[PDB]
């Protein structure tokens, strides 16, 4: 009930600080960097019952994850990694991580002020993408 409220909504992506370098940890390759770092997706953000809703729409590709909170679910990332996910919510951020090939990144999701702030970490490396209201 409420869980999710403030992250419902679309939102569009403003700012990206060292995503490459954060791709080039996970293991991206050169070709699929540099296309996806162009990218300003939208990230669509929905609550039905228990169930949240995550999709990505943007020129390089399109993502979607539904998932109950706590729940493993099985996630094709954007780069076409095969993943087993995991969401919590930790003090009103959402935190997600993604396991595969023995290795393992978290993605928060965070609301300040009026924009939606996503950091990403990779072992050392930090990437934050702020995304506002589309
Ligand atoms: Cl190659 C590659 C590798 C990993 C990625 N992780 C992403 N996430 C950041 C937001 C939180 C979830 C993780 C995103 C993304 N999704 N929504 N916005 N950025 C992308 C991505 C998708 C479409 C276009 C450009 C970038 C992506 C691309």
């Amino acid at each position: 009930s409420h869980m999710c409220d403030a992250f419902v909504g679309t939102w569009k992506l403003v700012s990206s600080e060292n995503f490459d370098d954060y791709m080039k940890e996970v293991g991206v390759g050169f070709a699929t960097r540099k296309v996806a770092g162009m990218a300003k997706p939208n990230m669509i953000i929905s609550v039905n019952g228990d169930v949240i809703t995550i999709k990505s729409e943007s020129t390089f590709k399109n993502t979607e994850i539904s998932f109950i909170l706590g729940q493993e679910f099985d996630e094709v990332t954007a780069d076409d990694r095969k993943v087993k996910s995991t969401i919590t919510l930790d003090g009103g951020v959402l935190v997600h991580v993604q396991k595969w090939d023995g290795k393992s990144t978290t993605i928060k999701r965070k609301r300040e002020d009026d924009k939606l702030v996503v950091e990403c970490v990779m072992k050392g490396v930090t990437s934050t993408r702020v995304y506002e209201r589309a």
